[PDB]
């Protein structure tokens, strides 16, 4: 089956609900500890997700999720320079996750994640355009026969790691990198085999930053309409990111302010701009709160609804302790732990709420 509608990604974008992100688990990164010679498929779940089956994708489906997400870190599966040869288990073991949603109709959107080799640095961009290329060749090859519904996204939040810019948007050393970055990806693609000169292809600005400098550097090309701005926005920060200092378990009018301004950005970098986007990651986190994180999930979701903007939740499976706790289904047992926030997010899309699979009331 390798038919692929021709159709542009603002038209391919309505048909998207929401999403979730199968998060801390094919980007899961263990190569201080772990060996990948002899567990090559292993790192999935070396940060303590259980191995993905297809249930837990048709558990989100029955609650109308219909965009998936596999950030997928490469690192550690990679060959040697300059061939940068991909473990064929790994591709394989990769290949049969994004058939879960892919065989039961929804859309997929797989990336590259969590790499040491494409940080946003001139000093070693040479090297990392090499590798991307190589890296996006494999990936276009394995999957050239997929339709529209399977869609690459070139980067995941490019950055100069380790710096006082990496997370305030960056710098013009560092948008300069992922601006040539970006080009190599859709070039590799594009020249590619199969499908996938039609194939939706996402690009992130600066760290996938919802931000104005980020905003404003990011190159997006003018005559590709199947070319996407992948945007990242856990919004406002102290209520749904903060894991320190400063962290409100509250969604107050400050909270809404904040979030109010960084959605009037997307609106004016991509929606007003005719700029397809999709915010491919967001969340707030597990504060003893679900009541909280709902109301704020159903504005959050009305507001980008009215944009024609859809979301991706990000699911990292984590529910307690000093962890980031984004977690939204508990995989093992399938079942959502916070039904309220599902109630939110079918109700802010506009669908009819019904959450199944809810977890018992204790
Ligand atoms: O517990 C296992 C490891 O967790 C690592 O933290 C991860 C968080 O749990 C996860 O929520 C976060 O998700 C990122 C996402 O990957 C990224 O694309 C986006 O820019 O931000 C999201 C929210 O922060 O990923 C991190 C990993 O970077 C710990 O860092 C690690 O020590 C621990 O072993």
């Amino acid at each position: 089956s390798n038919a692929i509608r021709d159709i542009s990604s603002i038209e391919l974008i309505k048909e998207m609900r929401f999403g979730w992100n199968l998060g801390n688990t094919l980007d899961a990164e263990c190569t201080s500890w772990m060996d990948y010679e002899k567990n090559p498929i292993g790192s999935e779940t070396c940060w303590g997700n259980v191995k993905t089956n297809e249930d837990i994708f048709k558990t989100l489906m029955d609650n109308q999720f219909n965009v998936f997400r596999i950030p997928t870190t490469w690192t550690g599966h990679i060959g040697e320079a300059p061939e940068y040869k991909i473990n064929e288990q790994w591709m394989k073991r990769v290949h049969e996750i994004v058939d879960y949603p892919y065989k039961n109709g929804a859309f997929v959107i797989l990336n590259i994640h969590h790499e040491t080799w494409n940080h946003a640095f001139a000093e070693t961009v040479d090297e990392a355009k090499v590798e991307l290329a190589q890296v996006w060749k494999q990936i276009a090859e394995e999957f050239k026969g997929y339709g529209e519904r399977l869609i690459f996204e070139g980067q995941n939040a490019p950055r100069k790691n380790g710096t006082p810019v990496e997370w305030n948007g960056g710098d013009k050393e560092g948008w300069d990198v992922v601006n040539a970055m970006n080009a190599v990806f859709l070039e590799t693609v594009r020249s590619s085999g199969g499908n996938n000169a039609k194939r939706h292809l996402m690009i992130p600005p600066y760290a996938a930053a919802c931000n104005e400098n980020s905003f404003k550097n990011f190159d997006f090309p003018e005559d590709d309409d199947k070319v996407i701005a992948s945007v990242h926005a856990y919004s406002p920060y102290n209520f749904a990111l903060n894991n320190g200092e400063g962290a409100v378990d509250k969604f107050d009018a400050s909270g809404k302010n904040e979030l109010d301004w960084n959605i009037n950005l997307m609106k004016k970098r991509f929606v007003d701009q005719g700029i397809p986007m999709i915010l491919g990651e967001y969340g707030a986190m597990n504060r003893d709160n679900e009541e909280e994180r709902a109301a704020w999930a159903e504005y959050y979701m009305e507001k980008i609804t009215a944009l024609g903007v859809p979301q991706v939740w990000w699911d990292n499976g984590v529910f307690e302790g000093e962890g980031e706790r984004f977690g939204l289904i508990d995989r093992k047992n399938l079942k959502i732990v916070y039904p309220s926030i599902v109630a939110a997010l079918q109700k802010g899309r506009g669908l009819e709420v019904n959450v199944l699979h809810a977890i018992e009331t204790e």
